């Protein structure tokens, strides 16, 4: 007979059944960029590609199962049909329309609604027991309404949300006081984006409140300026963006550190967007970011960090804001 | 005095001088790729990225700074004069011009080969004692060149070769026979691309000769037809690009196996193409992929494969064909 | 001190206050045509342009810059923010999206519409008694969008409208009589492009009635069929664009034209797109071409063409058109 | 009978016989701003466009001649064809070869040699007395090619030089000096480009030496660092282009000024490229930017300017690299 049976005595005849299957929806930059990252992580055994456009799809997925001498995870597909997302412990949505000059931001958020109409019952017939990572933006709203879609429990749904602008204000604060990233904390809550509050209070380095070492810290007379660090962490994306088309790499990083607390059930604390109602005043089916405690089952704890008035009046606004967004839309 | 004097104490003004730092040169897909390995491997205590395009130089760098907090590498710069890659063990050069309407292989490599007399002084300049590891296509050719230009010793100019091309044979071959393609073992020499050799003789899982159990293998009156594997070794990089416009991640994979050879002295075997004359009958300046045995200092040691007639002849052509191209050349 | 205060007394600290000043929005093609244009004839003493696309913008005003020595126009200056278009008397708008993949007339629009509730507002704030014209497409509408965001009194809200098309005519008309379309005198009104309606009645060389010589001139019986005329007015800008890609030259001259009666204060009469509400049979708040006189102060006065009752229908149908377009658009 | 017989009486068979005509080679950004500036000063009676592509050519003729109403000059024509450039007085060169990356000096000019190959041979076929303006780079070199090519005596070919150069030199001065570069008087000898030579013996405003009231002037202990400007008149261009993508307003611009003196006999004087053996010391027949005076038979005179030693050896060099290249060169 062939030469596989000459070399290869069988015992099983096997029930392919994944344990640890991460699906990613959409294989654009920052779908890619979170597949890489992820295979690199080695926190899943199948990996599964899922885009509309047959040719990026399937050249991507033959691009990464090219690499396979090279990484430790046995099996990478791809798809257009949901079977091949089969049984996801996790799937992360990254699929999205591009906004363009003249487009409102509601146009927009409806385009990506539409879209999640078609994506989000898909997953959720193959993979009912899965957790949600949303991605696309804007992020706060799409998580919201992927919840509302999948009918999933608040746990199980969880947005990208500030844990990347929280990575960028680590970043930015670690080059002010040279010292790495690891060792200095910070924390960027609410709605990811423009809106979003650094929470000064907690700033620290080795448990030292920089807020209480410089009490003028992020305020106006603030001799070191350090809202700039925030203005910064804002117009990073867009900078970056103006200069080299989009952001794929840090968000990708971002969403595996996540991934990796979730597979792994480690029940670390990031700040994602979770449905906040009945928290730090708001009253409305929204979503803002918060310290989560991310584990087997996405978001089994949150942290309920104490704020300002100021503080907790600019997450009300977003909210408020967000809401009246949300109202407009159709399911 | 300032919120950081206030924090911070300092022992040390710090003389910055790289351990272990390594260049990628040119930030398009494949360069890119190279680098998220190389970051994600941590290979480096310092990334230098360099190319000349400013716009997306700096955006990728600022992309992947904004990752810090989940990496540990902790310098990571760009910039388009050579200062930025001073004193690197490795410089990965991946930089290279797109073929054209009516271009010959002969015009564009010779653009090509302009643009490395412009990159490899520049290196030699910075980084003395670094190893070249050359990517860009057409690769034995360009790695001859660095090798002219820079007039380092044959044991520190190593070009991708047929890194990759064996990869994708051990993965097909993994394919075919239901291993991982780490279990299943076969080598493709010599010229990278659509003139490569492979040797079936050391095709073999567990140290089980296929060729002996399968007599046929690889020939025309070869019933399973494994030829077709080889070929399609070939056709992938094609097949690839049509669909998806080009090839990034499996390169990427790739170069960073051989870095992690390299950067840590492993001395492990990987096909690489190294200036081949005196062996396998080759009697030209030429570069073809061997086994060779990869470290601190680059190539050390090759491993001299038994060969037939007929395939000891394909590397005699190949030869003859790489040495009429170069001789066609000017420095 | 200096080598400037050794060769060069002060005697003013100096107000730096503009007192002709044109800006330009949007530096395209025709933009950048409208910017040369208006360089070449000396009609003002400051010229501001205004992108988003940063790189762009710098590019044009130092390639300007360059030829000032060519030029008798002292200050050219450019920017992101609106502050660098203070006290403009005249601002061009050429801003626009360009139409994609399956984009309706009224998405392309709304998107302009958008683009404009962003410009507008910026503008009036900086220069509050400036006239704005209007070049963008479809431009009747998005001059009737300019008119309702700014709150500008009518006479300050110019159209381009059909002043270029009455120069393809004239320019037609001229090339089959042998003579100059200074001298070849003819009017297009009402809807630029497609829907625009050709006065025969007042077509004429020297005062001489080209409609009384010939009384089958433009109609279907007319052997010398004088309607293709008209259609190639309106095919030439397609033709143009197949050809070439876009139109800049001939429109740019045009504004250039226009703007020239304004700065000057001249009271020549163009056909431009104005708010018609009123006259000609239109009951609509919409902006059509009609012989205006143009000055200081915009359009202070219109001049009453007798129509034949299919001219004045034409005229209604195309403002019942453009109605039903606009009341489909939020403000 | 027709129309136009019943409208006007004809007294004239008319020889069109062209008395101030120009043609522009290459409707690229160049050569079309050269178009528009020529237009706008009146300088010709017929203007002639020529190019190899079709549809541009015709494209950007029907842009202008759509533009005729605002224009004075009555016939534009366009074609592939060269008798459409018969009996110009002046006929400007704009085609040109896109440098690629990779390309070297000599592969891009010696493309360039084989356009010219085709074009002046034609030109002068049909425009036998006119002169040549070459624009089209590198201008020292290709302008030494237009001449043997055509074999004009030297003062019929003039190459733009430094014409552009000492614009943006005289544009910077003003810009230090709170002056306009018309009274502020500066010259850029040599070669066109990164080896031209700013002559600082003669810098002056009103007549005033600035090198007699700043001794330092243009050296390395100037502590204005003055030598900067010469090096911006260089890096300038590249900016520019790095920006924008390219460079036409301000050569375009320039290319006109120096068509004025020439179509009007005014006898200005330009710094523009011009057959220099025997002068500067320069043995060759090479091409370099020297004060001419310019007027209907082209360059009639020649400024001898008093030079330094290093002024004089800095030309030496350009002259002994041009004929480097030029030796190297086939007809
Ligand atoms: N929250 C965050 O921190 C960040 C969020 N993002 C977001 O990620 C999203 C995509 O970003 P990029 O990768 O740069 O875009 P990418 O544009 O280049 O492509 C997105 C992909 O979505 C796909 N898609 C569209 N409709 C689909 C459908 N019905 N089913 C399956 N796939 C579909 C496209 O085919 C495409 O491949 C955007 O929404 C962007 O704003 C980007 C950066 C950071
Ligand atoms: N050995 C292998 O198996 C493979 C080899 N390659 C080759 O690697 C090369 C890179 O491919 P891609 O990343 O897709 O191309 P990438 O084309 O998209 O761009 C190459 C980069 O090189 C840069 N560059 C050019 N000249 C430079 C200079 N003088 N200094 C600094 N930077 C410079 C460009 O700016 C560009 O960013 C190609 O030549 C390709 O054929 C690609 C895939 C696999
Ligand atoms: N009335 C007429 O006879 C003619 C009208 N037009 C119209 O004029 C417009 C310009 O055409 P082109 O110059 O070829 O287009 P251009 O497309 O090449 O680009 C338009 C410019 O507007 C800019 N822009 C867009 N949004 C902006 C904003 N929010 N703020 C500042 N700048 C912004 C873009 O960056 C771009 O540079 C088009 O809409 C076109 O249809 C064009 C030809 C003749
Ligand atoms: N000396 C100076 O001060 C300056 C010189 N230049 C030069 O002007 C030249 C063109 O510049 P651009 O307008 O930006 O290029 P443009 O590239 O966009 O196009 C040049 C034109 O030459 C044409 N052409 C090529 N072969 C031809 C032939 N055999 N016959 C007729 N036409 C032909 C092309 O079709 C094209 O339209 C280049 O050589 C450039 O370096 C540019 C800026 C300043």
């Amino acid at each position: 007979a062939t030469l596989k049976d000459q070399l290869i005595y069988n015992l099983l005849k096997e029930e392919q059944t994944p344990q640890n299957k991460i699906t990613v929806v959409g294989v654009g930059a920052v779908g890619m960029a979170c597949a890489i990252s992820i295979l690199m992580k080695d926190l899943a055994d199948e990996l599964a590609l899922v885009d509309v456009i047959e040719d990026k799809l399937k050249g991507e997925m033959m691009d990464l199962q090219h690499g396979s001498l090279f990484l430790r995870t046995p099996k990478i597909v791809s798809g257009k049909d949901y079977n091949v997302t089969a049984n996801s412990k996790l799937v992360i949505i990254t699929a999205g329309a591009r906004q363009q000059e003249g487009e409102s931001r509601l146009n927009l958020v409806q385009r990506n609604v539409n879209i999640f109409k078609f994506i989000i019952p898909n997953v959720v017939k193959y993979s009912p027991n899965c957790k949600l990572l949303i991605v696309s933006n804007p992020v706060d709203i799409l998580t919201y309404v992927a919840w509302k879609i999948s009918g999933f429990p608040k746990n199980r749904v969880i947005g990208s949300g500030c844990n990347l602008d929280s990575a960028r204000f680590r970043y930015l604060m670690g080059e002010r006081l040279g010292v790495h990233p690891l060792s200095c904390h910070g924390w960027v809550l609410g709605e990811h984006g423009d809106s979003s509050v650094p929470v000064w209070s907690g700033m620290n380095v080795a448990g030292v409140s920089l807020k209480t070492l410089h009490p003028d810290l992020g305020t106006d007379k603030d001799k070191e300026q350090w809202k700039e660090v925030h203005k910064q962490v804002v117009e990073s994306a867009y900078e970056v963006i103006k200069l080299k088309g989009y952001t794929s790499w840090a968000i990708g990083l971002s969403v595996a550190d996540l991934a990796e607390s979730i597979m792994k059930n480690l029940r670390r604390v990031h700040p994602v967007s979770t449905m906040i109602k009945g928290l730090y005043g708001i009253k409305d089916d929204v979503f803002l970011s918060v310290p989560c405690i991310l584990g087997q089952n996405g978001i089994s704890d949150l942290v309920k960090v104490t704020l300002t008035s100021e503080e907790e009046a600019r997450l009300k606004k977003s909210a408020d804001t967000l809401w009246g967004i949300q109202k407009e839309l159709q399911f």
